[PDB]
């Protein structure tokens, strides 16, 4: 019987301890369709949103190339590996240095793999994340 209680106060000491665990406790996952309407991901696990600390309407409309997370200072191999990997839709993973909402930065690996059906017909593509250099 959780009471509402019309109050408010600071509390990010212990609740923040689980935040570091969620990083892997639920990992990340994103799926994209070859028929991209706006050239963006179709679905993104709650984790992805929790990682980029963005809004639901801001995470459900971003490219699978982490372009919004890439810059002129980030490795180019990332944008290339992703671009080439998408052009062929073949199993290919690449590490990219993205920035978080906390101001911190780290390198996360992104594997791209197509999703065929019972007939082996690749309809859409799925991608998975994997921390490699958590600075």
């Amino acid at each position: 019987m959780p009471v509402r209680r019309g109050h408010v106060a600071p509390q990010n000491t212990f609740l923040d301890t689980i935040i570091r665990k969620f990083e892997g406790q639920s990992r990340k996952f994103i799926i994209a369709n070859a028929r991209v309407e706006n050239c963006a991901v179709i679905y993104c696990n709650d984790g992805f949103c929790e990682l980029c600390g963005y809004s639901r309407a801001e995470v459900m409309q971003r490219p699978c190339t982490c372009d919004f997370l890439h810059g002129p200072r980030t490795q180019r191999r990332a944008a290339a590996q992703i671009a080439q990997a998408l052009l062929g839709a073949e199993e290919r993973k690449v590490e990219i240095a993205f920035y978080r909402k906390d101001g911190s930065c780290f390198l996360c690996l992104v594997d791209v793999v197509p999703v065929k059906n019972e007939d082996g017909a690749v309809i859409m593509f799925i991608l998975n994340f994997e921390v490699v250099m958590e600075k």
